[PDB]
């Protein structure tokens, strides 16, 4: 059983695999840290082994890896596509040095070491349609960019230096528990909001942008799938992984068929529509589905369902 | 006519074109720094308009900026690809740290700025034969994985910004000027040295690894007609370049050709070995040629005519 250690765990990724973690392998076997504290109506807060640690500050990133000893670990915090074109300094020196300091510490500590990939790295020379593993990475924002870098760093230290450094692109990612941090994927949550509170929602992406996505449980599965996996049947570093792709206009549709009412919604094209076109329409993930079995359970209309009812008992908002 | 600055300008690129750079514009048109002063015996020694600048300090490099107002920038100091593999660190500092201040400075006060990259960014996915301008890039070396960040962020600064951002892929480059070090494609270079002592060659790249190689007046041409260009007539941010490809033993019979002798050359193992045969063996470099002019005169019996007549004359070994 391993020993492991969430960095950046307070976000909408984090939240719900630091909980996955913990119920699968037990909580004394899971650490997970964030730059700040939780909130007293954040989901870990109260938990034990959750520290407050800054991955930029890395001696102290460092303590925590030698007290621990993890032998697995989730390296979670980046700036993600829409906030770091509004913050690129931070985002250049989040995505790239905490990532270096992660990987150091991994290849210092023997240690497996997941970081993140995303559709982002991919930029319009990629072939947008059921896009492959391997193809051109011409990212159009900053947080593509350092991610192309966490993809190719990550794997020379897997080359030069036998570091079992392992990640998935993830599409965009869909769950009730933890507002997201800015991606341009956020639009498909605040929907959900916009029509349980019945307000308009203004989509800054526009209506029949087809996207790459997933609902959260079929993505922990997938993350710890790709962990537990030999070292052996994989192929690669860095798997694309999907679940379905959709659209705004296609959401929505979904969320009417469930709620059995009009959501209104203002295509108001903001930055994340640029974005969104520059990224692929659909993603190939047969790699990950051979090499280590990544499965998906849930369709749109399945997750809408469960959206629907998660959150107005997770926020409280009202119901139906 | 342009205000040109050039930074790492004391190693073997910029000592040629900051030479070159001088003659065309004129002295107090140019300004020439790096970390390092000029030993008594360099070509840049004793003259105006040379600076000492470590390029990590963000607010120096601004200063030398605001006070000298170049409309032009060959942005490069870089760790390559044998030193960057045994100190990463170093590297990853240099490469990426100083790339970003240069851009911002660029960004922030109006620079049409050169950084290079190299076939190093480069690795064994991409095509080896011809390698085309847009492909799979897995670079096997941290300097590598640096570049491809370099050409990726460059660019972004172009698209986000309007920052005039260009540079090439540059091949291993050959010239008489400068002493051969141990750098990958360096083996050439000490070879002519070897040649005219009549000592042995000791040569770490496999005996007939291919490689794309440049000689420097056509790397100097280059250099200044990418600058030169309006914008309009670029239609990329990186292009390829290639002079012509060669091996080591290649080389050793075109050295013998010249000479009339024949030379020794040990074929080792050295760290040069795997990353050489990682790279390219020629490249596409066709967009280069078509946008803006990139022309190459040298073939190797051409080369190394020159190189075994400067070679004397520059350092003082035996002729003939
Ligand atoms: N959510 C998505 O749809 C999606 C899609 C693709 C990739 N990803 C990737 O998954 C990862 C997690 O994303 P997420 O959506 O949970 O993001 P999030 O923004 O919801 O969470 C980021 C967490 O990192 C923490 N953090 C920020 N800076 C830190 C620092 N210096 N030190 C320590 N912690 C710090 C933040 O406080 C936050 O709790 C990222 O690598 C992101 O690129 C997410
Ligand atoms: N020479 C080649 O065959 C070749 C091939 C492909 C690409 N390139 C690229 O050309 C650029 C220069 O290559 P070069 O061969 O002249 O290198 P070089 O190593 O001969 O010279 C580099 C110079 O940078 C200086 N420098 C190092 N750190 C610095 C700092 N912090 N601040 C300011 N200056 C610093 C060094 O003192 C040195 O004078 C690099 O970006 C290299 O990646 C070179």
């Amino acid at each position: 059983m391993p020993r492991v250690l969430v960095t950046g765990a307070l976000g909408q990724i984090g939240t719900d695999l630091s909980l996955a973690l913990r119920d699968k392998f037990g909580a004394d076997s899971v650490l997970v840290s964030d730059v700040v504290e939780p909130g007293a109506k954040h989901p870990l807060a109260g938990l034990k082994g959750v520290e407050k640690l800054d991955c930029l500050d890395s001696n102290g990133f460092e303590k925590l890896v030698k007290e621990f000893k993890p032998t697995w670990m989730y390296h979670l915090p980046a700036i993600m596509s829409v906030r770091g074109e509004a913050e690129p300094d931070l985002a250049m020196d989040i995505n790239v040095n905490t990532t270096r300091y992660a990987l150091e510490l991994a290849r210092k500590y023997n240690i497996r070491i997941f970081i993140p990939s995303t559709i982002a790295a991919f930029g319009d020379k990629c072939g947008k349609t059921m896009t492959k593993d391997d193809t051109i990475m011409n990212p159009s924002t900053v947080y593509g960019v350092t991610k192309v870098y966490t993809e190719l760093l990550g794997t020379w230290y897997r080359q030069k230096y036998g570091v079992d450094f392992r990640s998935v692109r993830l599409p965009g990612i869909i769950s009730a528990a933890t507002l997201p941090g800015g991606g341009a994927t956020d639009y498909a949550i605040h929907m959900y909001h916009s029509a349980l509170l019945q307000k308009k929602c203004v989509c800054p992406v526009l209506p029949y942008e087809s996207l790459p996505m997933m609902y959260m449980p079929d993505t922990l599965n997938s993350l710890v799938k790709i962990m537990e996996a030999p070292l052996e049947k994989l192929t690669r570093t860095v798997y694309n992984i999907t679940g379905f792709s959709f659209s705004p206009s296609e959401l929505r549709f979904s969320i009417e068929r469930c709620t059995d009412r009009t959501i209104e919604v203002e295509y108001v094209e903001g930055p994340a529509q640029k974005i969104a076109n520059s990224w692929p329409d659909s993603l190939d993930d047969s790699n990950a589905r051979n090499d280590w079995g990544h499965q998906v359970k849930y369709d749109i209309d399945m997750m809408s369902e469960d959206m629907l009812r998660q959150i107005p008992i997770l926020h409280g908002l009202p119901s139906l």
